[PDB]
């Protein structure tokens, strides 16, 4: 009565895709476990313009970092969705993907089958894009039909409120004058440019298109698909027998009524609890660094000491200006390259970074207490360097939107910092807060690039034709950071005012085991027969764009791999 073919732990962005796809086989039973509950009628969620409203609420996990020792010692809140739909219920709504070559790097790493060419069909499979209205088109909204799906569960489209306005027209021209092309679609593998981005929006209903509205609710009539909400997965438990290779028997759970029980999986357990939880579940299950497991009175079952290591996140800053009059128009995204941002200074910046890569790798070794090797980190960082410098992938995202009245707001983040951190359990109590350490600002590039982006935005606000609309910069403003200001004043300000960008990846990274990978190219946890991780944990490097599009695609592909593996096994 407690047995299912598959258990999916976490009914979030990724997990709901897997549960959907596996349950396409009517003879396969799937159990979803989700710690939160439906947010179908939570207005903080449904509101197409409600991003931010849910922060601090019962549907925000509000995870907490440790003191960030490279950024002045301040701890950072790391937000995440506690809801059916996971973090797709509380996030921003921009639908953007990744650079083609940066997905190709996954296969170069040694992960067979993971290239842009191989992933593109799964982006398409996930997506149902609604074409823009005539008025949205006049404002700049466009897409390439060849790279957008029309049949998938995730509705994508442009806001009902999208209109031409002085701001969006001026930003297009001003970015073009800075040498950044207007591009019609950032989602065909080439992201560099200025774009009127689409969103995860159901335009028929004008509501947020979260992962549950996409992949769960229209399918919840399936009798082979089962959901336990308000149910916390504590750890996996294992079949007992001298298979040295570990076989999961099921998942231990705590219900809302406080009952603590087991559910069993006949085939596989799929862990989709997010990059800040999936590794904890592995550790609590005895899969991880034996030093940490033993310290916390957990019997080691698989010696896999990079569980929770290789955490990579971005950090987010904001600037603002004031118009002479009211500012209006479509929200915009710009993805500039290193040379777009740095102009005549690019060669200097590249030379400096080049000269630092080995030092960054050496410095990263201690983060994992020696469980990644310098030589291997150096090769990883060389891949990332080549993406930035040789392929000229975007190094920044810059968002602009009207800020109400005469205000214009920009938020921005460096896309590819080199800092790595980690996350680990603090006890064997599943409710105890983890030790989460992204190491924001660890390396010079990370802060120098952020500063370069900020200076670039300062310049944009003062450039034509935008400067005809914008009276002045209000944040930071010239009093706080004078026009004559050096790189370092900007870095200090950015450190004082940043937040997490809430894009953590890599804590159960898909890489060869021999360079510290946690899952193989089919997302199977090393040393296990039948456990996978399918969520942001597995991304081995950061990507340029907004994570959900890529996680949907990765989970779509994973689902096919799981089905293939069942047929022979
Ligand atoms: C505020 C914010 C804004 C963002 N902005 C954007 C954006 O505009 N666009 C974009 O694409 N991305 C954005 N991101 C990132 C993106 O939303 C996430 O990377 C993505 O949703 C993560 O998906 P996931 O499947 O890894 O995990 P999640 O969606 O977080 O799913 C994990 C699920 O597991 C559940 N869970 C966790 N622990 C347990 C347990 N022990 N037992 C049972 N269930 C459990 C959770 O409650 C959750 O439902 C944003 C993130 C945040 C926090
Ligand atoms: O993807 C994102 O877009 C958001 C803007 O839409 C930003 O605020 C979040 O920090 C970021 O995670
Ligand atoms: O997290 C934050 O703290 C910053 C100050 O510490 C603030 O300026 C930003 O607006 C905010 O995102």
């Amino acid at each position: 009565t407690t047995t299912y073919d598959y258990i999916v732990v976490g009914g979030g962005t990724s997990g709901l895709v897997v549960a959907n796809r596996l349950s396409e086989n009517p003879d396969v039973s799937v159990l979803l476990l989700e710690a939160g509950a439906s947010v179908f009628n939570n207005p903080d969620v449904t509101n197409a313009n409600g991003y931010g409203l849910a922060f601090g609420s019962a549907i925000d996990w509000q995870y907490q970092s440790i003191n960030q020792s490279y950024a002045g010692g301040k701890q950072q809140v790391l937000r995440a969705g506690k809801a059916l739909g996971g973090t797709s219920t509380i996030n921003g709504m921009a639908y953007t993907r990744a650079e083609d070559v940066q997905i190709d790097v996954w296969q170069k790493l040694g992960n067979e089958g993971w290239t842009w060419k191989d992933l593109l069909p799964y982006y398409l499979k996930s997506e149902n894009l609604t074409a823009p209205t005539s008025s949205q088109v006049a404002a700049g909204a466009a897409y390439n039909p060849a790279v957008n799906g029309k049949e998938g569960p995730l509705k994508v489209g442009w806001s009902g409120s999208l209109a031409s306005g002085n701001l969006s027209v001026a930003l297009n021209r001003t970015f073009q004058a800075a040498g950044v092309p207007w591009v019609e679609d950032v989602n065909g593998g080439k992201m560099r440019g200025f774009n009127i981005y689409p969103s995860t929006l159901d335009v028929d209903l004008n509501v947020r298109e979260d992962a549950a509205r996409a992949y769960y609710f229209p399918y919840d009539d399936r009798k082979n698909l089962h959901l336990l909400e308000n149910t916390t997965a504590n750890r996996l438990f294992w079949k007992n027998g001298s298979a040295e290779e570990a076989i999961a028997d099921g998942v231990e759970i705590t219900s809302a009524d406080g009952k603590v029980t087991r559910v069993h999986a006949k085939k596989e357990v799929i862990i989709s609890a997010g990059a800040l939880r999936s590794p904890l579940i592995l550790e609590l299950s005895g899969v991880g660094n034996p030093t940490i497991l033993k310290k916390n009175n957990i019997t080691p079952r698989v010696d896999l000491p990079t569980v929770g290591e290789n955490l990579q996140d971005q950090f987010n800053n904001g600037m603002a200006g004031e118009g002479y009059g009211v500012l209006a128009g479509a929200s915009t995204v710009t993805y500039p390259s290193i040379s777009d941002v740095f102009g005549n200074e690019t060669d200097s910046i590249v030379a400096s970074l080049r000269s630092q890569l080995s030092d960054y790798a050496a410095a990263t070794v201690k983060v994992s207490n020696g469980h990644m090797k310098q030589e291997d980190l150096e090769r990883l960082y060389q891949l990332q360097f080549d993406l930035i410098v040789k392929d000229k992938v975007p190094i920044a995202e810059i968002l602009f939107h009207p800020g109400g009245g005469n205000a214009v707001s920009s938020e921005f983040w460096g896309l590819l910092p080199f800092a790595r951190g980690n996350i680990h359990i603090s006890s064997n109590d599943p409710t105890a807060p983890a030790a989460i350490n992204p190491n924001y600002f660890m390396f010079e590039w990370d802060g120098k690039s952020q500063a370069g982006i900020a200076k670039y935005i300062r310049k944009i606000l003062r450039s034509a034709p935008l400067n005809k609309l914008i009276a002045k910069e209000t944040k930071p403003g010239l009093s706080e950071i004078p026009a004559t200001a050096a790189d370092e004043k900007w870095v200090e300000w950015l450190k004082a005012n940043y937040r997490s960008n809430f894009h953590p990846v890599g804590t159960a990274a898909m890489m060869p085991r021999s360079i510290g990978g946690v899952v193989d190219n089919r997302l199977r946890v090393y040393g296990t027969s039948n456990v996978r991780v399918v969520d942001a944990s597995v991304l081995p490097f950061q990507v340029c764009g907004h994570l959900v599009s890529t996680l949907y695609a990765v989970a779509e592909r994973a689902s096919d791999l799981i089905k293939e593996d069942a047929k022979s096994a």
